């Protein structure tokens, strides 16, 4: 069953039942309420994308350099969330990993439909890779994101094959495609924060036509070839409609020879890392991310 | 775990690794080896379809009429199987249900791609409905099929809404769409008779383009409206890549107010009813079908 702490929280975001502005506001005020841990320095930068100037926030850790750079792609169903609402989480990640985090403000639907978010996420990652020196970030680049952001991270890792050298991909309860059949999708369709109705709504805002459902840049699970992708940490949540598809992607990556640590956090829901001050499991997931990136970037415990 | 009887059988059909002719032959000789139970009468008929003359075999039970008529759509991945290889199973069903069974030789891929099988299956069902008098079949019509045939049965039930009055749909370990994410698909991808590689091969032979994956006549799971469909018996197999999607369809039907008895036969695999002389669970599944149809057609135990 759910951790009673989470059940209590749930029993006390109106996606598809309020305006885009209102749902964005509700989400901002929820996510941004978490404590902001001190980092060494924060900078807002503009990354010159192929289709837009991409705002990003750069967090520097108190540890001395050189650093690895983690590109972070926020969740929010391709429609809500932003860099500023993810500031608490990105600060926590920065401190856990002792690395630079660059959180990307990719273009959001419905104003900018698929594949805008993908293009911005990839363009940002490409630019950061080519400018690691600016961050004292010579230990390399990794990519991470949660939920819809995990979709984008997975897709960026695919697009980066034979171009960038991503050291790692961190997929935090990712969406990896269109799922009308998995047990978790059916069983946890309602009552666990992220619902099937929300997922369908987000899909309706982001995608342009049903054809986009078959585009690997939306459904990385059907990519022709997953071999040669960066090693992955894939976190799933037990009570999450997206759980089974995330674990399927982990399995597909493993079958393609990609190293994957797939961990199901029991008793929790989609989005639980954003709840880290309330949900201890969220802190522990952040710590797991920390371990994996300190090892990959620095060969440190 | 698998029933040891089934493990033994598996440990002792080369889809995608031999010619279409050879795989068809191998399947025929396997399936047709089961005993043919006596029925009262068998007739081969030609049903005038919209696109072809449709061969069908009609089985009459020893029980006196009037009868219900079960339209049966064989499995075989839209590519293999036929009425004659399914003769033992259809005879067993006939005797269990005390009803007329009409097994339909729908057009097969790759010679005839999607939606040929659907068109023939629907046209046959429509003609039978309109000619129930020819079979003393006034107690009505139901539809059934296994695996790919369960796909076709489910689709025929959708297409029949507001046209025919199907009394029941029997979906025997059905495929209900494209599934790249379910746990059963991933976990039982290999070693359980029907494999993911076979499924992908069948999909490649049957469908014309990836767009067909989103056509409700291939993926009834994404049909816009499942309400008002006939009551269903949905049989799934525990060790079957198709298991989760069949149970998802059952759940979607239930959510749409359609009565569904969804039963997972544990310890067995896809196709187990075809193995009824070896696999006792197959006989029992046939008996369950019998119970449901005797009730719906005759209000009998
Ligand atoms: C966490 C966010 C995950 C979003 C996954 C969306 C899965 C696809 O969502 C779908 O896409 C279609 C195209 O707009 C629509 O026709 C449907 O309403 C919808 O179910
Ligand atoms: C028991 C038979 C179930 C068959 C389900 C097939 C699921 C879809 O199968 C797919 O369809 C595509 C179109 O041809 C192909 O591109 C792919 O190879 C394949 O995975």
């Amino acid at each position: 069953p759910l951790d009673p702490r989470i059940k209590k929280l749930l029993e006390s975001v109106p996606i598809g039942k309020a305006s885009v502005d209102e749902v964005r506001k509700i989400f901002r005020q929820l996510a941004s309420a978490a404590p902001k841990a001190e980092v060494r320095k924060v900078e807002d930068i503009k990354i010159p994308g192929s289709e837009t100037s991409i705002n990003a926030r750069v967090y520097f850790p108190k540890a001395k350099g050189p650093y690895g750079v983690l590109v972070y792609l926020h969740g929010g169903g391709f429609v809500i969330g932003d860099v500023e609402s993810y500031d608490p989480l990105c600060r926590a990640i920065t401190n856990a990993c002792n690395c630079v985090v660059v959180s990307v403000d990719y273009r959001l639907a419905p104003e900018y439909k698929f594949p805008s978010a993908v293009i911005d996420s990839f363009d940002a990652t490409n630019w950061i890779y080519n400018n690691l020196d600016k961050f004292d970030g010579e230990m390399g680049i990794a990519i991470a994101g949660d939920s819809a952001g995990g979709n984008l991270a997975a897709v960026v890792a695919l697009l980066s094959k034979g171009k960038l050298d991503l050291k790692y991909q961190i997929l935090i309860y990712p969406a990896v495609g269109f799922d009308s059949v998995s047990r978790s999708m059916i069983e946890y369709s309602d009552g666990f924060f992220l619902t099937r109705e929300h997922i369908e709504w987000f899909g309706s805002q982001y995608l342009r036509s049903p054809a986009d459902l078959l585009d690997f840049r939306f459904s990385p699970i059907i990519a022709q070839d997953l071999s040669g992708l960066p090693p992955a940490l894939i976190i799933t949540a037990e009570y999450d409609p997206l759980r089974d598809q995330g674990e399927a992607y982990a399995n597909r990556l493993l079958q393609a020879g990609v190293p994957v640590t797939s961990v199901r956090f029991n008793n929790v829901i989609d989005g639980f890392l954003s709840f880290f001050p309330l949900i201890d499991q969220g802190k522990d997931a952040i710590g797991l991310i920390g371990s994996v990136l300190r090892r990959t970037f620095y060969d440190k415990s």
